[PDB]
């Protein structure tokens, strides 16, 4: 091909001879294209994450395209689907394939394929080069078929921005806030049945970007993770409480939207000079409609509240629906683990009452 840059990770396939070189962090833009090219550390990773979630019907749609080291000796390149209907029913796969390719082409635009040529199934990615949208498609005969479309709203990009996640992940934002859509066929585990998937109206979302060469044990004990549109305000957080035996602070990639004007950029957690988020965490059963993980942590919510006489904004989060329960650990009455939330939020300003669903994930490592 001409003027297309490719990186390929074929599984069982050497990566020394790759022409692209490796990159850090590029201030000001989306990083799409991957950090570890003909090298990469035996325990790095790469991250392309994709969500919606409808503010009408609260149907919900996660998607977790990877690399990592070990898939290029072992196993593949892991791609995770989780969805939930309307009706609180969920459907989920980890899917492994042998080949993950990502493209520059001649427009700027950005394509990703992880693929399984023995199959004939894939699961690609495209994003616009100025970011607008981006988009994917799911072939995979008899497990998922169907798309999934991200067009980013107006306002502030938000990439201009640390993207530092404590001192040893990164974590970019390429498209901050976006309406989603998604038609898919997901199919029973013996591959004879299959159900429509429609991702419901309002539905908000985004394309998140995230790599280290430590793995997350090395970088974390806990994380929580949170995404959603609230009126006019829409924010995410990625908050982590650095491994087990260490005195470092826990970091924080916080950001705040107003009408689509960025209006809060913390990049440090507090409680009771720079901007900052409080996240604090609830167990009270105030409402009926509550729930919670089903691992040792018991929270059912947070308050979130951003401190810029500087304007204050607060907001409760509720968890009201699991879009997942995957173990970090054996089961037990202390076992830790992996949780998706459907989240509903009611916040901002003193006085104002702004309501909204959005995606959260909270994990803890053993
Ligand atoms: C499969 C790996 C994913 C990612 C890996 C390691 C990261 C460590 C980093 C320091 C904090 C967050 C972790 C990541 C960003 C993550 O948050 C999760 C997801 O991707 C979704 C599903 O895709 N999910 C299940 C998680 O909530």
């Amino acid at each position: 091909m001409s003027n297309v840059t490719v990186s390929a990770f074929t599984v069982d396939k050497s990566i020394s001879e790759e022409h692209v070189l490796p990159s850090s962090f590029i201030p000001g833009s989306g990083n799409i294209f991957p950090k570890f090219t003909s090298a990469i550390p035996k325990t790095a990773w790469e991250l392309w994450y994709f969500d919606g979630i409808s503010k009408d019907d609260k149907s919900s749609i996660v998607i977790g395209v990877t690399r990592n080291a070990e898939g290029l000796k072992h196993g593949g390149f892991k791609v995770q689907v989780f969805v939930i209907w309307a009706d609180e029913r969920t459907w989920h796969r980890d899917l492994f394939f042998p080949e993950s390719v990502v493209s520059i082409n001649e427009s700027g635009v950005t394509d990703g394929i992880w693929k399984d040529a023995t199959s004939n199934s894939s699961i690609s990615f495209s994003c616009a080069g100025d970011l607008s949208k981006a988009s994917l498609v799911f072939d995979v005969p008899g497990v998922v078929q169907g798309d999934m479309h991200l067009e980013a709203l107006p306002g502030d990009t938000g990439l201009d921005t640390d993207a530092r996640l404590g001192p040893s992940v990164y974590y970019v934002r390429p498209i901050g806030r976006a309406s989603v859509k998604a038609q898919l066929s997901l199919y029973s585990s013996d591959a004879t049945a299959a159900e429509q998937f429609s991702l419901g109206t309002s539905a908000n979302g985004g394309m998140d970007r995230v790599w280290s060469p430590l793995s997350w044990p090395q970088v974390m004990t806990e994380s929580y993770y949170l995404r959603t549109q609230v009126g006019p305000y829409a924010m995410q957080i990625m908050r982590i409480f650095p491994p087990a035996g260490s005195e470092d602070q826990p970091s924080t990639m916080a950001r705040l939207y107003r009408e689509g004007q960025l209006v809060c950029v913390a990049q440090h957690v507090v409680t009771r000079t720079h901007d900052s988020l409080i996240l604090s965490k609830q167990d009270n059963s105030d409402s009926e409609d509550v729930v919670t993980g089903g691992y040792r942590d018991k929270n059912t919510g947070y308050t979130v509240e951003f401190v810029e006489e500087g304007q204050r904004w607060k907001f409760q989060v509720r968890h009201e629906r699991i879009i997942w329960n995957t173990p970090t650990s054996r089961p037990g009455p202390d076992a830790t683990g992996n949780t998706g939330f459907v989240e509903v939020l009611c916040g901002g300003t003193i006085g104002e009452s702004y309501e909204g669903v959005g995606t959260g994930g909270q994990c803890e490592l053993s």
